[PDB]
């Protein structure tokens, strides 16, 4: 039956607190992963047949779907701590555009304003994991949810830069694309709700 | 010396918090209101020799300019209250695409993605005042920044439609573009620090 799709950027939490909610009002519901890259081109695949999609990434009017907001979630901008611009910041800040950046690559090969890589040269990735191996080792910076990186943040394995940009990480809203089918429909009503009202916290 | 622009959907608040601190440190600051629709257009002519733009508008790397985050601020999609998608949402929180959207115009015609129009028709005006004429009318319904609407809201005389689209009104970031020449620079890095630290409320 109900087949949703929940992209790497999304707390591993946010995903708890939808999957209870639609078994109280579904009987069959599959969970899929995507790289944020791809989830928005994957629910376009009429095949697919994905009924909601919960990412970061954006984009007006898609074919048989809508839009609303769930939440509010943090990414930074993360480097080995000892990348050049570290510590020297706002010029620095600048100079991203300069440094490598570690990108998520998308199967498309195409990407939202949003996502688009900022510099050159980028090296494209399928992943955060194979990202951050490479912002450790630490070849090139990217950007990485919060949940990711603040394990190694305390750690001290990895230092911040989005700071003086926007201080407390780089708010992302978080969308939900829906089929129009569920547009009031009893139960999806409840999901978002509640999905809305737990999602608060964490932040 | 200090040129400033501040677009309409900044609260008139945010721009007295400003203004107050540039004065510690600039000897000459001249302050310029702008359509959010014309913001960066404007800071893109050179003639025109502006050194810091506060706007909700967004577009990523210009010219001679690096950007940054300042806060949020909340706009909300308001029609008249017995507007027919009025009451009856979600459905009809899709169907604005078929309604009249009263949308701030451009100067150079042209739009972002962020603030051209979702629907059509659409009617195009200068401003937030002769936009609230109309949807009060109500030919149309519009986006407009929480400040001018909270007055007739409380006051029955418009009602908001964002609400299941993105409860608590639609968050959106207020950006900062600033000359790089300006990027540490002891008194523009106070401004920063000062205006943001600040701006968290009103909120
Ligand atoms: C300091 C440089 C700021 C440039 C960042 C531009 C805004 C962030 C958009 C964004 C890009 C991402 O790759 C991303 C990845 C995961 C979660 C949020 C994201 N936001
Ligand atoms: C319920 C329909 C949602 C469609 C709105 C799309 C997101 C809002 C982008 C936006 C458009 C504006 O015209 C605008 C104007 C003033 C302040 C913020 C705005 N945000």
């Amino acid at each position: 039956n109900l087949r949703v799709l929940l992209d790497t950027a999304i707390p591993p939490s946010f995903c708890d607190t939808v999957s209870s909610v639609l078994l109280d009002d579904f009987n069959m519901v599959s969970l899929i992963r995507t790289s944020p890259a791809d989830s928005l081109a994957t629910i376009k695949q009429d095949n697919a047949e994905i009924d909601i999609a919960i990412t970061i990434d954006e984009e007006l009017k898609i074919s048989r779907f809508n839009q609303c907001v769930l939440g509010y979630t943090k990414a930074f901008v993360v480097a080995h701590p000892q990348h050049p611009l570290c510590n020297a910041s706002l010029h620095s800040i600048a100079s991203l555009a300069n440094y490598r950046q570690i990108s998520l690559g998308s199967r498309s090969g195409q990407h939202s304003n949003l996502l688009r890589p900022v510099s050159d040269k980028v090296l494209f990735v399928e992943n955060f994991d194979d990202m951050l191996r490479l912002v450790e080792a630490g070849v090139g910076w990217g950007i990485a949810p919060h949940y990711f990186v603040e394990e190694r943040l305390r750690n001290g394995t990895l230092a911040v830069l989005s700071e003086l940009y926007e201080p407390g990480g780089i708010d992302t809203k978080v969308y939900c694309y829906y089929n129009t089918a569920l547009e009031s429909e009893r139960s999806f009503l409840r999901f978002l709700e509640s999905a809305r009202q737990r999602l608060r916290e964490l932040g």
